């Protein structure tokens, strides 16, 4: 059976004439094809006001090294070893659309090497990835957020993102957003290789938002009532004034949750503006009637 | 008695042909069984809006090294030494459900080594661990939060979490949540080893929340009074209007503390929506009566 | 074709008598001219209250090394290599107007070296750059923010910023600000070299702000109405009082979004102050009339 | 006089056969007694809602090394040197009740060594130390916060905290809290050595809080007036309603400053709840009278 | 002309028998006099509630090394070189009144060395420096903030701050505070050397705050009017009640901007408390009149 001394001999032979910074190909004319695997773990939140979405992923990079291959029959059948991440060449795959708030660095950890040269490198990344949030159809709204991977500095003649496989790990259920992330896309080769996984997000229809809607609809009933009140009821001015105050309060409060960076404003904005305008016109008519 | 020179000789012999990155077993076919000890120290807070809980723990990892054993009779009876954490192989146990906001790194500190090979490695971890918070039964609510440990990259054929012992250190009393963390669970071996400790949290019934409830219940009395007021009292419209304004203010204010990510909304939400709806219907009836 | 051994020989010869800290010129009387390229990627936000703007850029530095040149015909036609950033002299170009909140350090990464000595060094920088925000013409306001680059410690006799080319990468569209960053400016040589790229920002006229304006203009109609109400209408005091309350609420709420550090306050401030003063004078006149 | 060469010889001889990780005693049966000095510099704030207190301290550790002693007459009377902190054994004294938000690490700096072996090690620590805040007697409230020091991993048979001397440096005056930190406590030896300094904090009676109280007491006068108003005054219902609204606003606003984690709620909570209940009963009586 | 090889020889000779941690004097009885230069660049903000002020400075330290001097005629007239900051002895000047939130460390960068031994070391420091803010005369208020420099661990017999020259770089204009920082102060030698630069700050009288004042003064007019209203006007109670509500709202809102840690509260606090008390007494008198 393989032993500690056997693995020591193997590592000593492997790292003898190895340069960490030279691209690992016998012929430098060859490109290194990297295939990436992005497995969303938990969508923490979807921040509207900052136009960010916070999630945690499991990024796996796979490629092939031609200087790190051996015959297992010469080392008592050792078929894989674990090397420190900072001793070996590693593709410079950067998340160039996200703010990487992970608690580990990209040069600490380990990677698994196989006797054929294939390297597996897995990591945890917590990302704050920028999204252009369209709040038009609030609260029945849908969004599309793209997470980008891109080679840092190497041209497509040196390092390439062969493929990107994105899936959902289903580790936890959300109860707030319907997530749909699943597919397999080839990399795009225009000067520097890159790719992106699209995340589609539909807000789930919990009854809490329906309960929040209830006051609005009854306010619709109340405003129509006061605007179709008799001209000489004897409480039109005060009633319309208080209704206008409450409407202004609602119009102010909705803004603090809704985003200001959208292709279109929300129909709810435009509808509450119409309702406030109707309340104001009702108050003006009441004042005119009292004058007359 | 053992001396400084004796310990120098011991360390020099121990670290002679030692490789930090090779798994510490004479026969590489053997697995290293790690037993973990998680001792909650102080539950700082339970953040509802972010669905996180902040606490401080004392994580202890214990395993056995077969290359670091000696006969104490040959070194004047030295039975244990202290080694820097970054000179020895260390299991890659990651907290893969938590945001590790500790102020130390996982490669600075020390570990105790015994002449039989057993290594003790203890550390402080401040964790922001994700929890799915069910606010259904607020303020008589209970929650269950699971803290996960999982081997980083090694398969169950290489590194395993043998066992997880979780307890409560009772270092401080909370006065806000009844904490119940105590047990002993075997590790789960499905590809990569992992385990989790369940924390059950029940909000304590301090009289401060009762005092907060008082205004609500008396408001129930006041709304029933106004809704069962005589049709021609002469203050129904104004009274009901002001009650509705206060009701809307309460319904808005409760939202800012309660969470939006729940299996069900809180009964308090649904009940205050019913109360506000009754107030609105009372105002409509008052308007109809004034019309008639 | 060039091979791994050829590149090993090349690097070994290049780095033989190289000093990382000596300025890379054969004759020390010569200056090193650095040309910088700043390519704005995405304008995240424009923070009014903190007088900052958050954006992400792509900073590229180009210069020439005279100790790192070779004849490609002697190494099987190798024409470029990749070196670790911390092995070679690198100009100390600091962003001396910004808070660099990037997640990487200025000594980790790679740089491309060409057989003629020309070095390309590209990086991602997330900057919080200070801007003096003039909110005079809100919400039809325009701003100018200058991003500075400056050599750290070397005098213009040693290191110089030859030129600065700034452009907009058009990676995403904003929908909130009209960005206009494009040009080419020589460096300024007054003791220590520096340069700056001007960003002009005009807030876009989305209909959401128009919807926000609607309540204000109708409030203008309502205040003029109440101030030109008949002296003995019988609701002047109460109506004017409520209008004044709403006016004070709006005047308070506008402050929390607008900045306090401006050459002039916003015309909207001065106009809402005039409107509130008119409402107060109307209330005083109503009180005087009721007295009479 | 002593010279640079003399100090070079001294350091070279001292560090020859020195091991950074071996506990610095000739006989390993001996314990190393550490005496700590904690000198509070400025109490920044006392955060009620997070149950933390932020302050800056000056932590000094003193112990004795038996491998770092020399005869000063053999080095031209050199009596003390300065060594880098990371070349020498240093006790692992951790602040195990606090979140260490300092801007330096525990392995960068310097320490003073004396020819007798005595080592002085001084540092700046900014600490966010957890406190259980009893807001019962607000705003005449007193608090007790304990700052803990504890050996990290060594047992009382290896490393001990001999003594802890805590004082107040009086560097600045607070004007918000009366601080009383002064004493001298032996270390506690139960498995692992530790100790704690008690900080007693009494909120100072500035007239600003009295000014804040004034509206409350006059509101007491107003509520008693309305509750002892004649049954048929003709404004009882409206007056009581407005008083109830303002009281509810105060009861809501007080919560946002007061803490939710206390042994008892504040008497101010319970008293304002009594006042709100009395206002509600007054309004109910008014409604009953209007019915009759 | 001097060449790369000449500078290589120079550095090799300079660093031959150099110890980074030995104080750089031939005779150890001599003190090293450090002169510091602090050049404020931009005052970002003056945080009232946290009692901090955020600014960016340019700290320059100058001292003399006696082991790093050469004759330029022996190296082809080389007169200055650039060394890495972490290879040479550096005075441990700490900002011991501030929270150093800079993005660089105190051991990365470069320093210029001259053939006479004089070393220049310049750096960027972003500081959050504690200030005791006296808000007595708000908004015509003045403040004094002292920024401290102090040697870390060396006594005045080893390292001294000879002098401190503080100036204002006038890089940007503020428009919010009148800054006056300029002078030259000797260091204070009481055990450990230190010094401080006083910053005087007077809030500028922009017309925005005048506009903010306008509502207050007109409210003074309105409260005097209602308090000197006829006893039987027929709107005294309701008018005084609404005025009192608005007064309470303003008294609450002013607190959130003003500080709680002051020698005296602001005259604006005391004056608005007087105004609120007068409004309350007016309401009480109105109630008494209605009773009579
Ligand atoms: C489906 C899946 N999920 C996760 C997760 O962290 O959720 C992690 C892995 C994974 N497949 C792997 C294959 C090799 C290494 C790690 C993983
Ligand atoms: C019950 C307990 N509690 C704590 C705590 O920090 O609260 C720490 C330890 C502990 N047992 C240990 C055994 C070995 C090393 C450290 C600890
Ligand atoms: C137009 C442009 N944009 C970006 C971007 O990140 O948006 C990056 C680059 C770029 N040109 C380059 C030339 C060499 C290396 C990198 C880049
Ligand atoms: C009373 C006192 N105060 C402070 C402070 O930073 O406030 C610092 C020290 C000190 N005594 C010392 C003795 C040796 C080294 C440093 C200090
Ligand atoms: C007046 C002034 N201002 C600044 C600033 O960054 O504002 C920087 C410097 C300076 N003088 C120097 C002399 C040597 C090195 C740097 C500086
Ligand atoms: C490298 O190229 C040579 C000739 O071009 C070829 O014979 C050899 O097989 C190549 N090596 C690899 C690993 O492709
Ligand atoms: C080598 O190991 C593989 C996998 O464990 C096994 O299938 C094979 O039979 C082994 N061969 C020898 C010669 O031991
Ligand atoms: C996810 O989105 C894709 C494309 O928008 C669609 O084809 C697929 O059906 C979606 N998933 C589900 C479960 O509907
Ligand atoms: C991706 O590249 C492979 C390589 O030939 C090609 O067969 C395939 O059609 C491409 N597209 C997709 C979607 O896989
Ligand atoms: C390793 O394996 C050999 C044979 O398989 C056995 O004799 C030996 O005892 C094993 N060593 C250990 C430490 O289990
Ligand atoms: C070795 O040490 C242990 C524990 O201190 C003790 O029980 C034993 O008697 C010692 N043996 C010798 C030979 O000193
Ligand atoms: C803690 O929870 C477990 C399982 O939910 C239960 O068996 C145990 O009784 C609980 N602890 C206490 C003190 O009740
Ligand atoms: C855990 O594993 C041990 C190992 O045999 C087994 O005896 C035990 O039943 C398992 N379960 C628990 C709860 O300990
Ligand atoms: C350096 O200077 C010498 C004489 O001044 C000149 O001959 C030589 O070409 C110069 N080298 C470079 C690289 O400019
Ligand atoms: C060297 O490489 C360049 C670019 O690949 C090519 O144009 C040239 O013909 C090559 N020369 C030789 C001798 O291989
Ligand atoms: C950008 O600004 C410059 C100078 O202010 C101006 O010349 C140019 O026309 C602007 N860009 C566009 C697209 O108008
Ligand atoms: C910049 O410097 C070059 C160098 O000669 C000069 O030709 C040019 O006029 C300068 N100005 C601009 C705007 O390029
Ligand atoms: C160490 O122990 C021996 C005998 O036990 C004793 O003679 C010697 O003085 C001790 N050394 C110290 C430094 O205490
Ligand atoms: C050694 O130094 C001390 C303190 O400076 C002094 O008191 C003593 O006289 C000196 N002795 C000699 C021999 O220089
Ligand atoms: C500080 O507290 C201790 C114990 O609580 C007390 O003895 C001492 O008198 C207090 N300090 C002052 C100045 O009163
Ligand atoms: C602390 O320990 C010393 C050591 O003997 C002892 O004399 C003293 O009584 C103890 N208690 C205090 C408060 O110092
Ligand atoms: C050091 O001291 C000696 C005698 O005390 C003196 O001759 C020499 O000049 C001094 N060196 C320096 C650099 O002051
Ligand atoms: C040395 O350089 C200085 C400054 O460049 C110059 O004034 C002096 O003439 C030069 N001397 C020689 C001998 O080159
Ligand atoms: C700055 O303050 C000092 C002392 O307070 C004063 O002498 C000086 O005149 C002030 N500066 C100006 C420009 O008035
Ligand atoms: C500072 O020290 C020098 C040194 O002699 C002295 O001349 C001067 O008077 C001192 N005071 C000031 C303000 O410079």
């Amino acid at each position: 059976t393989p032993t500690y001394g056997d693995e020591r001999l193997l590592r000593e032979k492997l790292l003898t004439n190895y340069s960490k910074s030279i691209r690992p190909v016998i012929n430098l004319t060859k490109v290194v094809d990297v295939t990436a695997l992005l497995y969303l773990q938990t969508l923490y939140d979807l921040d509207f006001v900052n136009n960010f979405i916070m999630a945690r992923y499991y990024l796996g990079l796979i490629w092939i090294d031609e200087k790190l291959t051996w015959n297992p029959l010469d080392y008592n059948n050792i078929t894989s070893i674990y090397l420190p991440k900072d001793k070996i060449w590693t593709p410079p795959i950067k998340m160039c659309n996200s703010m990487d708030k992970s608690e580990e660095n990209d040069g600490v950890g380990e990677l698994m090497l196989t006797y054929t040269g294939w390297i597996n490198m897995w990591s945890f990344r917590l990302l704050h990835t920028y999204c252009q949030i369209n709040a038009y159809t609030y609260p029945f709204d849908e969004h599309t957020c793209e997470i980008y991977l891109c080679v840092a500095l190497h041209t497509i003649n040196h390092t390439r993102i062969k493929e990107l496989i994105y899936e959902d790990s289903k580790f936890t259920q959300n109860y707030k957003w319907d997530i749909n992330v699943s597919g397999k896309v080839n990399g795009t080769d225009e000067l520097f290789s890159y790719a992106f996984a699209p995340m589609y997000l539909r807000r789930k229809l919990t009854v809490g938002i329906i309960a929040m809607l209830i006051p609005t609809v009854m306010m619709t009933i109340l405003t129509i009532f006061v605007f179709l009140l008799p001209p000489e009821s004897g409480e039109k001015v005060s009633l319309a004034t208080t209704i206008f105050l409450s409407n202004v309060l609602y119009l102010v409060q909705i803004d603090k949750t809704t985003p200001t960076n959208t292709k279109y404003p929300s129909l709810l904005m435009l509808y509450l503006m119409l309702l406030s305008m109707l309340s104001g016109i009702a108050t003006l008519g009441s004042v005119v009637i009292s004058k007359l």
